[PDB]
């Protein structure tokens, strides 16, 4: 269970060592494990989940307007053991129901979703595959959990030569702590933390 | 950056490991992830936590050998393409040229295996996953520099490709003892085994 806490402000972020920016033209939005199920951990009436929420709903309507691919990722229910593997040992068997985006980022008509099997949204996933064949190297990241999820997929899209773009207002995490720890790690090591703010314009 | 001074944290002060694995010979792979003279010569060598450093890892392959768990050396390559390079020139410069050797501790002797690093990760562009793979081997146990970025990466990519990561606590060198102890809480937690030299050598 998660305890209740303010996603921090973009004045706060730590400083991008890279000067990269998005062109509508390179980008795909990827909104990660916003299923009903993650979010519950959460007291979705309690912050982070109102602004998180309300930021990537945002965003979302940014990206269709801009002609900007929205790919959603979700964990299937009843995973059976051997391709859950690993997992399990510190997760355990896995969710059974809620496996629904949460209704307030319903995807809409052109819109894709992605069955998601590790913390890596490009782990046995068509999603590098469709980068490449559509010419788009960047990836805004949106999303639950900043420290594992958001982080695993940023990593990889790194090392995959793809640019990530980690929206430091519109991800939520365990605690503020985690939350703060991955953004600097981001700046730091792997890619590009932004704002709603700062992204607006350049959509 | 140049590393500062630091001592290798004691197992006591290891985070509690939320799995309980154990290394079996038969199963277990050693990788010495990025011990060349380059990425140590951040370091001054004649202080902490280098000699420690290097004594567990010399140890560690020793026992290795006599177990017959395969022991494989990671080493990134000079003048990189910028092509193969890609966006780890935006964080790092452009291809290291000098120092691409393994530590003369830790030479590697007739049977070790090396491989060509190019991410984070010792999976990217490697032939990790097949040779595990292919010898039925599930476990890696990975010591080396530094840890909250090429061993956090390789141990992330090797739980997610159902290979059980063990981290060596005391047989890994960060930027920082708060780098280093803050890995092997996210380890320990998310990830996979945290362990110790002392703790690894009844299991092999």
């Amino acid at each position: 269970k998660i305890a209740s806490y303010s996603i921090p402000l973009a004045e706060t972020f730590p400083k991008n060592k890279v000067h990269w920016h998005v062109q509508a033209d390179r980008a795909v939005l990827l909104i990660h494990d916003m299923q009903k199920y993650f979010i519950n951990f959460f007291d979705h009436s309690q912050a982070p989940v109102p602004e998180l929420l309300a930021n990537i709903s945002e965003l979302k309507s940014l990206a269709r307007q801009a002609n900007i691919p929205v790919v959603y990722t979700a964990q299937p229910p009843n995973q059976d053991p051997i391709e859950r593997a690993l997992l399990t040992d510190f997760w355990g068997t896995g969710l059974t129901k809620d496996t629904e985006i949460v209704s307030e980022l319903s995807p809409e008509d052109g819109d894709i979703q992605y069955t998601k099997w590790r913390y890596s949204a490009f782990k046995k996933t068509p999603l590098l595959e469709r980068m490449k064949e559509t010419q788009r190297d960047q990836l805004i990241i949106v999303g639950v959990y900043a420290h594992i999820g958001i982080l695993s997929t940023a990593l990889d899209a790194f090392m995959l030569d793809i640019q990530p773009f980690v929206v430091g207002d519109a991800v939520a995490d365990f605690s503020l702590e985690d939350h703060h720890h991955t953004l600097k790690y981001i700046t730091e090591r792997v890619g590009c933390v932004t704002s709603l703010e700062a992204l607006k314009p350049q959509m």
